[PDB]
């Protein structure tokens, strides 16, 4: 809940950062969810595969939240993660990769 | 809700029949299950398996009900979907097969 005024150039690169983060990790999702599924030899075995994509549905939704009162937090939340690195935003405003840093910092 | 009274020897033989058929249609679950998570291509058409999964398992919960008072009428559906066959309940009582029967008529 950072109230900043966002350019356009602001949210197309934004939207690049967000979009190729998300990309790699559901990629990274399915290919486990598939690896899971090919190995299950038992019905019931199922369940635990349903409890995995109930866990990560949820992980990514909180995550991944594409509002950008929140943007600044994601980003360097993904930043910590290693799955973005601060030069691919440095076209954003200096105010921003300040919070950015800070949200790195949790 | 059938309540009559059930030998050891008729939920001995229940019990058998019950079981080679869940066994056999949740094996067509798995299997069919598997083929769909192998052929995704895309993260979102997790969803859709999602759905199936969720339909089989009320269907399976709802058509293997094992309750005494309602395994007359369960046994006849599955010989109405040819899962089961009469000659294999021959053991359970006359009247038993009756009711079976006719819960094979709906």
């Amino acid at each position: 809940m950072h109230d900043l005024k966002w350019s356009a150039a602001e949210k197309k690169l934004a939207h690049h950062v967000f979009e190729a983060a998300l990309t790699t990790e559901l990629a990274e999702i399915m290919a486990d969810f598939k690896a899971r599924a090919a190995a299950i030899t038992q019905p019931q075995e199922i369940w635990p595969l349903q409890e995995y994509l109930a866990r990560k549905q949820r992980e990514i939704d909180r995550k991944y939240d594409y509002r950008y009162s929140q943007l600044l937090f994601v980003f360097g939340q993904l930043i910590r993660e290693e799955r973005v690195q601060e030069a691919q935003l440095a076209g954003l405003s200096e105010e921003k990769l300040g919070y950015i840093r800070r949200s790195a910092s949790l």
